[PDB]
């Protein structure tokens, strides 16, 4: 059908409808007569991974061959999505697949919507190692992600009454066809336990044991053959645990807790045991099998040579004490060369600066759960508060303000100090987040160690963000400049010489228009929901939270409202406002502001006087595969978080790569997409993060909005007097306090510049030539935002190995 | 090879390794150089199965076009073994996997030793529920077994300093790729609650809600093409269960727990509210899957003509008022009418007589369990009761023995009297079992109705029983007779015309020799224990209970080595005496058998002056995969339980069958062994049940025997005194206080007979022409006791169903 999704041989179809019947009968055991269409869709799926398998294991046996230096991925989080359509992209299969399910008398379009996201994250962090993976395998690197294989990943989300509800995700219910038990390389985690010092060192003893079984699942590459591994561990109790019988058997439960749920916190830290635990989990199982690919191959002189371990966060900070661990009790080397060793092999990517998703763990947790791991961790940081020492003498605070120990109430770790410590390299996420890590709250360390702090600007993968989701728009590209930009997305840039030319103008139009109808027609059939396609289409898609400043969005959309109102005879730039995401089930003002979401929609949706120029919809159930449908849709992309607070943003990118443009303030990411595109393609507004720190040094103080600008007024008055909750006029004081007296991500103070920017937004709509010539710009620019160029750089310039476009042979 | 194990045609063989290879490659994912042989093994059972499933679909389809009667086996319990080995005899692919492994450079036998047992049963209750599904399925009946799938089937057995200890039976850990899930057809099951009732009758509502989830597992039946279904039903909580957070998911453990693991008692109830939801869970799941298949055909008068329920023990029995409860509260039927069709649609097989065993529910449990239930079970108990006054007015004795409400300080449901007046037949499993139920237990039920009392002999599957363990054996008859035997057993009478012929003497001879030999070497291998092949291999393998009386046995051992050491330079038949069991976690009196059978064991074998005259053996871990080593081993099978308790036996009909002898007492099926084969060809001894009883009217007083019996009062000297256990003298207290003054199955009443009638054994034995012929006699005579004769009984005089022999199309 179209040139991006391969040939269509009819040797290779007859192959795969051969295929696809075998499946249905011999691994499915069902007839035609009474297959559903799951049936088909794993038969489907069987018969895509049984071409993976072939180079998964040519690909795993040149490794061994060769000996490169091996690159560990070690994250909490991997946000997969679905995996079919992704695998039939990177293979070439689209197309044949395409045709042999047509000749089947199969939609396998219709097939694709039955697999169930493997959701394993919450938002950024889970899907940046996911496009990491898609990118290392595409660059031929020798490289694994490590995890968790939770039972229940990321809640489903329903909206009741226009409340959030939470049900479990309950992903593997009908079978995972992409993964691998490996029950054959379990391996022991310890835990609790107690420390004795023999005269040969220290002995951690009386251990309780948990089993990690390793599950993998295959990572291709894009068309170079490639297929390389994600290995996720799954907890279980050994056979004489607890071993009346019975409730002994039942008892096994608490052990395999450990792999049961993910934490659904974005950007929050929660110090819970059980959080703990998987964090050990992770680390303890990952670092032996580590140890075991480097002895297949005495001298750990050699180990930061064939090994990389990339830390996504803190939350597998644990890795540096438990490889000290291994290196001093088990093998036996002094203390100085084994932190040579860890420090020369670990590096750490900081995603964060707010003070409430920093990792401060407990001492009294540790004490119990890993004793031998506090003492390593002391020992750590008296030897690093000795450098410090001699570095700057006389300097008391500094000790202070640098130990891994907080003192308090409660002593705490901090587990980014012991990241830094312990690191060759240190990185964030976007240029502006990496110069704040430097002034702000890495300072100290940034002066003692200048060499280890780095930038590595986040990307995402053009193969699921723009091949996978966007099919029309790769092809009218690929038309014009050719097949090699979804693996070199830097030849997007020869799009800047047909921003004159009318029928790609006219064709860049058509896509859209395409992508919007489809999603209007989504709406409808899935949710009994009416959307004007001609209206603008404004899209404000991520995880519920005060510093992402969906409040904002909201003062905006109630602004027009009311300006309809007053005049409703007037014309205005129709929108369709979409705002989705998920709140963590905890926080209590994340879902207030869904329920502000949905109460603003409830009035005005059916306010005749406002007709079809204005509809709010919440999005329910955001997720990746939601994405992968909206974000072509979008017309325009908020990004619209306080200047400081999101370290970089990916969603952003996706945005930028599918031909909607961008109102957004100077933080993380954005600031380097409009550099990339020249500011005047590209609405920005509001303070600047040195604004922030001036405002904040005289005070914020919130009612000087209020007094000074009266629309302003008349929303909050609306808010407080219960113009959206009638029946509950009180329903959201709670969010009128809160913006009025304790609002740290000052929602007020760009108000004005964000409603003033949302009108020359507006003004742009109603000229759809120059509209589309702007969204051309930024599509042309989009090149450094592929997660091939962030993979290259940490390739080089924290991992030490060089990638590779070539292909393994077939 | 051997002729019973089929062809090995070239182009089957080159068939057969073409797909291991498949399997081994996109199944498996590994290549060669790392496969272990687990791998082999799993690769084996892939290919095995693929030539299962076409016949699995070709039966199904065939049943819903036909629409026979069909045969619906409820059971707690199925146990049953290893799976490659059977599947492989029952299509006759045995020798062409042979000889396709072997070119393959692996040995099929080393790789069947991998697979683990499917334990889902305690013993012979759930070893006849897989021995039926064999026969039914090589009957061609339209027969479904529906059950619970343990996670944690019967615990593993390891004996530490001679004790007992439990380990969980993980035999899911590796995968089963025998059974196919079944998500699709996942059922809602009800618990708690409480009922209303409104002007259109009553309704359960307010209930908590756990999820059925199918696993189907292909039973083959012998060759024939049929392959019937065994559906096991597995626990699953709704996704809104619970539904801070974290905690709901963890919790979801609680409706999943239903599962988990099977109840290891054998011949005992424990009243747990555990156990009491297993049963309903079973039963609710499996009667919405019978009404289901019912209407896929309002007319409930048919059902009886289409559908039987065959409940094993009453284990089952909330079938009867959960059909009420479907026909009434659901389908509006009138009482009258639902009961008539329930009782013609039930039928119930007692198991037991032992007081102990015997399921008793407390009203309280059912009351808050199962409210609805509890209703109906009380308005039966007043129809049933007003009946029994109607035919014996004024016995209101028998009013209160008869009633299904027991009366006491706990209020209790017999659920046997339930069962009995729920169906149309009750039968016990022997027939002395059987007398014994119409004339002591259920004589009221019997002289109101006795129409509904019959007999079922019990019965082994000859496929399993001969065939797969006992190759040698089923080849050296098959050349005489041919191979018509193997699914029609009474053919074995023909062997009777060759008990004087001195070449099939000699073939039956080196078989047993042969089999000991090998089973000799595994004891070496896997247990560092070495004994004499030529001594006779004396076996009681069963469950550990005080009325199967390893005891008496244990006194015999003792006795022969107390001979020994008074005349050490007197001749004895040298004999190796083993032992094995389970005995139930609780079950403090089987745990301190087991400890004095190890430490018997431990004076016997290291004394110089026995030398290998006496070996004490305990075989740790008996289960079926041990049962098919050591009963083709054995020269003499001990069945020595006391007259009038144990209902049949099958163990018994196992050793029969392998060219063993049997000393045993008159009781179960040992009766109609002796009846079959001729008294003179069975080494009986004991008391009768008559004795037994006169023994109880008059009152068993043991001190007699002691005062009388000079060896049984050293023996009982010895244990006292702390000839067993030198380091601990009082550790037999407990067993010596029984065996003098409340022992209830009268082991010092059949010490002397029995040690009288071992000595004849002996006699035998040294003259091995004659053990040999009267072992002809024996395997001969055993044709009765095939589970295809019982199969056929049931079909005919309870389900109302024509067995057949013919063979669907391959
Ligand atoms: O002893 C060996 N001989 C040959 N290949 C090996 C051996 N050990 C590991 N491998 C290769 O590496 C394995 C990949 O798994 P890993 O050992 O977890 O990296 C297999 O797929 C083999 O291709
Ligand atoms: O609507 C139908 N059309 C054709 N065959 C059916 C239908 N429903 C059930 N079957 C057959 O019976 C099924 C066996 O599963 P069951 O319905 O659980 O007995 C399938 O394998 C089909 O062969
Ligand atoms: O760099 C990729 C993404 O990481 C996101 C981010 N997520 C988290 C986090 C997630 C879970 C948790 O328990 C604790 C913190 N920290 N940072 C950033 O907010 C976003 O700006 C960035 O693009
Ligand atoms: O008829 C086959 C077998 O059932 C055995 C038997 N097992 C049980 C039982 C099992 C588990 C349980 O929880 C409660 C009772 N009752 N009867 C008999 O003892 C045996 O003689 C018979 O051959
Ligand atoms: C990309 C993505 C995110 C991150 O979006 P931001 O706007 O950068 O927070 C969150 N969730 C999903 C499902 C995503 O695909
Ligand atoms: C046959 C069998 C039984 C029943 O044996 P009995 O001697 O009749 O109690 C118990 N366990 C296993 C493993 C069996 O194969």
């Amino acid at each position: 059908q179209i040139s991006v999704r391969g040939l269509a041989g009819v040797e290779n179809v007859t192959e795969l409808k051969k295929n696809f019947n075998r499946h249905l009968h011999f691994t499915l055991v069902k007839d035609r007569n009474v297959a559903t269409p799951r049936d088909y869709y794993f038969a489907l799926a069987h018969t895509v991974r049984d071409h993976l398998v072939g180079r998964w294991i040519r690909t795993q046996q040149h490794y061994y061959e060769k000996d490169p230096k091996r690159i560990y991925y070690l994250s909490l989080e991997f946000y997969m999505g679905r995996t079919l359509q992704n695998t039939m992209v990177n293979l070439a299969l689209e197309n044949a697949c395409d045709e042999a399910t047509y000749q089947l008398g199969l939609d396998m379009e219709e097939l694709e919507e039955i697999e169930e996201d493997a959701g394993l994250g919450n938002g950024g962090l889970g899907r940046l190692a996911a496009c990491f993976l898609d990118s290392m395998a595409t660059l031929g690197l020798a490289a694994y992600g490590y995890g968790i294989r939770y039972e229940f990943g990321i809640f489903n989300q329903k909206i009741c009454g226009g409340w959030q509800m939470e049900e479990a995700d309950d992903w593997l219910r009908y079978g995972n066809p992409w993964e691998k038990a490996r029950p054959e390389f379990t391996l022991p985690v310890h835990f609790y336990g107690r420390v004795e010092h023999t005269s040969q060192g220290a002995k951690w003893v009386d251990t309780q044991v948990v089993l990690a079984m390793p599950y993998d699942t295959p990572v291709p590459g894009y068309r170079n053959n490639v297929v390389n591994t994600m290995r996720l561990w799954s907890a279980k109790a050994p056979n004489d645990f607890n071993l009346g019988y019975i409730q002994a058997v039942l008892d096994r439960n608490l052990a395999e807790n450990i792999s049961r749920v993910l934490y659904p916190n974005d950007n929050f830290f929660e110090g819970k045991e059980l959080r703990l635990k998987q964090e050990y989990f992770v680390v303890a199982a990952t670092l032996q099998d580590i140890i075991r690919r480097f002895k297949s191959s005495t001298n750990f002189d050699a180990f930061p040579d064939k090994v990389a371990i990339q830390l996504n966060d803190t939350h597998p900070s644990l890795a540096i004490p438990e490889l000290m661990r291994v290196l001093v009790d088990l093998e036996r080397l002094d203390w100085d060369k084994a932190w040579e060793v860890t420090v020369k092999t670990c590096a750490y990517t900081n995603h964060t600066v707010l003070p409430e998703a920093l990792e401060r763990w407990p001492v009294h947790l540790l004490e119990t759960l890993l004793p031998r791991h506090l003492q390593i961790i002391y020992e750590i940081n008296q030897r690093f508060l000795n450098r410090v020492a001699a570095a700057f003498p006389g300097d008391v605070d500094r000790l202070r303000r640098m130990s891994l120990v907080e003192e308090g109430a409660v002593k705490r770790i901090n587990m980014a100090h012991l990241c830094i410590a312990g690191s060759h390299a240190v990185n964030g996420v976007a240029r502006i987040h990496s110069e704040i890590l430097k002034k702000t709250i890495f300072k100290d360390f940034y002066e003692l160690e200048p060499h280890k702090f780095q930038n590595k600007t986040n990307g995402i993968t053009p193969r699921r963000w723009l091949v996978l989701c966007n099919p029309g728009l790769a092809e009218i590209i690929a038309e014009r400049i050719g097949e090699e930009y979804i693996s070199d997305l830097d030849q997007l840039r020869k799009l800047l010489s047909y921003v004159d030319d009318e029928a790609f103008i006219r064709d860049v139009a058509k896509v859209k228009q395409e992508n919007k109808l489809k999603f209007a027609a989504y709406l409808e059939r899935e949710y009994k929901v009416h959307i004007n396609p001609n209206s603008l289409f404004d899209v404000q898609v991520k995880r519920i939270h005060e510093y992402k400043r969906q409040l904002l969005n909201c003062l905006h959309v109630i602004t027009l409202y009311n300006r309809i109102k007053k005049e409703p005879n007037k014309f205005v730039v129709p929108r369709t406002v979409m705002i989705g995401g998920k709140a963590a089930p905890g926080y209590h003002m994340a879902k207030m502001i869904i329920k502000l979401i949905t109460a603003i929609g409830d009035v005005v949706n059916h306010d005749p006087v406002v007709g079809d120029r204005l509809r709010v919809i919440f999005l329910e159930n955001y997720r990746v595969s939601l994405a992968e449908k909206v974000i072509p849709a979008a017309d325009l992309s908020e990004q619209i978080s306080t200047a400081g607070t999101e370290a970089s943003g990916t969603g952003n990118m996706k945005f930028m790569l599918n031909g909607a443009l961008t109102i957004g303030t100077m933080d993380g990411a954005n600031v380097e997409m409009a550099e990339e595109a020249g500011e005047e393609n590209f609405f920005i507004f509001g303070m600047r993060v040195e604004d922030v720190d001036r405002l904040d040094q005289r005070g914020y103080n919130a009612q000087e909005y209020y007094d000074r600008i009266p629309e302003l007024r008349q929303i909050i008055e609306q808010l407080s007097s219960g113009f959206f909750s009638p029946k509950q006029p009180d329903l959201f004081k709670d969010i009128v306090n809160m913006l009025m007296h304790h609002d740290r991500f000052k929602v007020f103070a760009d108000y004005e510049e964000y409603v003033k920017c949302q009108e020359r937004v507006s003004a742009l709509y109603k000229n759809p030539r120059e509209w589309t010539r702007m969204v051309i710009r930024n599509i042309a620019t989009s090149g450094k935002f592929s997660s091939d160029r962030t993979i290259a750089q940490y390739a080089r310039e924290i991992w030490g190995v060089e990638p590779s476009r070539q292909r393994l042979p077939a």
